[PDB]
């Protein structure tokens, strides 16, 4: 007493999630995370250096603090929810409308409906409200589902090209014609994509990502990633619409993969604050669900990483789930090419 | 080159474009009409948190100087600015068929009384191609008034008698049943409301204004304002949805007026941050775009305003279209009731 705001994992829908991250102010907000078995107190607040739009739908990200390992997504159409517990990604997405919310149900339940595992439950799972009933969100843990799924193996192997105030850096994201993408997959990649950024070498100071979405007209003319980044960096420099941003980083977006199952591409050291030009600063990226981080790995890239040898490193040869660059040459490059120096400390 | 807002052919995404842009050191944006430009320095508003039936509303404010604010939701943007003390609004819907129908609607009016002063009052602006549909709208509502020779709607007995981090007030607006509200309608009576507030006594420091907008079953039971007052904080006190928020201030909003031209009512002195209870701090009020500041005037009541002899006052009993506290009297009323002492100054 005073009662702790909460969100009851068992039934949370998006207008549980708007109204507590709607009430989350400068100063932060404490929200309790509840479900079976689980609890966890995570002081919420509001994610400043980084702007979203959509199609020009404006999306909002929330943080919590290092230890609470969770972070929220916020548009007017859909709400994330996404926490770490015993090293497993979990995702809350819950849609506003209820056509939305039945169709990203059944998108997500598809996959599953072959297999029919016995713990199914834990990967994936329809959620109800506490009151014939339509979900009100999905539970994926994307960990969990990658061992019931039997989806083949996609990588990173070859997945580059070698060629006061914050500086505001755009990030034009553009859906391939044709490419149909969803909100909530689009934002938690970009989401991810910020966040490696500026857990190095407090990088915010540096920087702060504003990225947007458009449709495109370019589509790749075949499965292949290098093909399809040389037509898309050519379709950037004969776009009328891109004429005087050559400067700003661009992704070509879709929801699969290219072939070889590879997740994204990249120009490899393309982007440098200061000489950033002629739509060098491009790459290509997945954003399905399953495979967090592939944005942030591809703007690793973009931002000079090489591939490190650490498993858990976010810039590993092959894809692994991890979200942070842990190599220091890979954060000296990366923080140098934004306007960094190591006497300005951390 | 310097950001511009061309007042000839602003479209909704002109707006959004611009207006995502602002970061927290602001943006200097010149807007141009007919040959001559106003630059404006915006600025992000960050005391007033707004969402319409859980969709955000962002407000932007230019310097004093400026006479400017502006208000953006992914569904519609307003430009609203002073020439020779006549309040201009630009309101552009993102979507074709609402940005249609919000054209026609704001048309209409004046298809029945064709103006020679037409142009100057209302205007539909069409983008700068040379069988088009509307951008945006642009609307002198004291120029509208005059050419529609409306009824004088007034305030004559629209009252009843009975820190380091700001508080957060909520108004919540509801919605009567059966009425129809426009969000860019709503949106400006909240920011004039909120406005209004903050222009006195330096009292961003002692409150921040959270307005949210939902619909109620309740419905005023006759045309009479204080009848209709007295069900609507009656039904608030039944509402399991108010439960728990009986010390927060509520407003009935409708399209509409009640009878004998009354634009509003509320609980005269009605809230105070340290015994505000039993949903006394609330009112009903229009929220008609050629009726700027009715929900500022009403809440200034609930603050503890009386009426003012100024009749350029905000709280002058007769309806102006000003919209600032003016009676120094009442600036104290209202500062107090929010926390503010003289000796903590402006
Ligand atoms: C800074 O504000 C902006 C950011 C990105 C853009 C992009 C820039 C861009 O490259 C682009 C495109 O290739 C296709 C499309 O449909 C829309 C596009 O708009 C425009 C802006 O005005
Ligand atoms: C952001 O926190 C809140 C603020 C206002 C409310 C209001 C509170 C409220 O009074 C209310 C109502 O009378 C009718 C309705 O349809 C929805 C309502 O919700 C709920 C919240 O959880
Ligand atoms: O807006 C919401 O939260 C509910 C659940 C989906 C449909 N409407
Ligand atoms: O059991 C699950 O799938 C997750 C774990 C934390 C809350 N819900
Ligand atoms: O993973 C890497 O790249 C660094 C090199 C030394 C040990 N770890
Ligand atoms: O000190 C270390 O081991 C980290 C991880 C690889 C490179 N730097
Ligand atoms: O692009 C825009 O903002 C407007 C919306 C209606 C038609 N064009
Ligand atoms: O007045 C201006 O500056 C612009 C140019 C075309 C009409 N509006
Ligand atoms: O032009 C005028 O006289 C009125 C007074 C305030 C708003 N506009
Ligand atoms: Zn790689
Ligand atoms: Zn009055």
């Amino acid at each position: 007493a005073p009662v702790t705001a909460s969100i009851d994992l068992q039934s949370v829908s998006y207008t549980d999630l708007a109204t507590q991250l709607n009430d989350v102010s400068d100063f932060g907000k404490m929200i309790i995370l509840k479900d079976n078995g689980f609890n966890r107190q995570v002081h919420v607040s509001m994610d400043k250096r980084t702007k979203i739009q959509l199609d020009n739908e404006n999306v909002r990200l929330f943080n919590g603090r290092d230890k609470d390992s969770t972070n929220f997504i916020l548009g007017d159409e859909f709400a994330v929810l996404r926490f770490y517990r015993n090293g497993e990604s979990i995702s809350y997405i819950a849609y506003k409308e209820a056509q939305m919310m039945n169709e990203i149900a059944e998108f997500y339940a598809a996959p599953f409906k072959k297999t029919r595992a016995i713990n199914e439950k834990e990967a994936f799972e329809c959620i109800y409200d506490s009151r014939g009933k339509y979900p009100v969100s999905v539970k994926i843990n994307v960990d969990k589902a990658k061992k019931i799924l039997n989806l083949p193996e996609c990588d990173y192997i070859n997945d580059y090209i070698k060629t006061s105030e914050p500086k505001t850096v755009y990030v034009i994201c553009l859906r391939e014609n044709g490419s149909t993408v969803y909100p909530n997959e689009v934002s938690a990649q970009m989401q991810d994509a910020a966040n490696s950024v500026y857990a190095v070498h407090g990088l915010k100071r540096y920087v702060n990502l504003h990225f947007v979405l458009y449709t495109t007209e370019y589509a790749c003319p075949s499965g292949n990633a290098d093909e399809g980044l040389d037509g898309f960096t050519a379709s950037l420099k004969a776009n009328p619409k891109a004429e005087g941003y050559d400067d700003q980083i661009y992704f070509l977006i879709r929801w699969g993969t290219w072939d070889n199952n590879i997740l994204g591409i990249s120009w490899l050291n393309s982007y440098n604050v200061n000489t950033a030009s002629d739509f060098k600063a491009s790459g290509m990226s997945t954003t399905q669900l399953m495979y967090p981080g592939v944005m942030a790995h591809e703007l690793g890239h973009i931002l000079g990483a090489n591939h490190a040898d650490d498993p858990k490193d976010l810039m590993y040869s092959k894809y692994t789930g991890y979200l942070f660059h842990l190599s220091e040459k890979n954060m000296d490059i990366i923080a140098k090419n934004l306007g960094w120096e190591i006497a300005d400390g951390d």
